[PDB]
């Protein structure tokens, strides 16, 4: 029931499981899933270029990027796993903490994408889903309920 807002293409690319973590500046609690909604904000040709080269080079040839970046919509979810300062993470984590130097780092674990992607206007933080929209969310984490 709860969402964090994310800018494309970060968005897209943690409900794809190719980014692994997420950077904020501020400590949550939650725990377990939380919806991911890609932001109104546009991204740059070279900001997706950019982004794309670098993760090609640390996931390989196997990586599989969306063919579009679409904005304003809620895109699917993850797993919180733990929220870690940026010294137990580089501590912990040394294969991966080179991919984020955020003060705090979001573990996200077993990302799904929806079949459909709904329109959304984002709010600060970890924010609460309206009811309708969590209801059509759900049902959209399987591809054959798509209607």
């Amino acid at each position: 029931s709860w969402c964090l807002s994310v800018h494309q293409p970060w968005a897209s690319l943690l409900v794809r499981g190719i980014k692994r973590v997420e950077g904020r500046s501020w400590y949550t609690p939650h725990r377990g899933r939380l919806w991911i909604a890609a932001t109104a904000k546009k991204p740059s040709p070279q900001e997706v270029s950019e982004l794309q080269a670098t993760y090609r080079l640390l996931r390989g040839k196997d990586v599989e990027f969306p063919n579009d970046y679409p904005s304003g919509c809620l895109l699917g979810c993850v797993d919180l796993i733990d929220c870690l300062s940026q010294k137990q993470f580089k501590e912990q984590f040394p294969d991966i903490s080179q991919e984020s130097d955020s003060p705090f780092v979001f573990i996200c674990k077993n990302p799904q994408e929806m079949v459909v992607k709904f329109p959304i206007k984002g709010n600060p933080k970890i924010w609460k889903l309206d009811s309708k929209i969590h209801q059509g969310a759900k049902k959209g984490l399987m591809k054959q309920n798509k209607a």
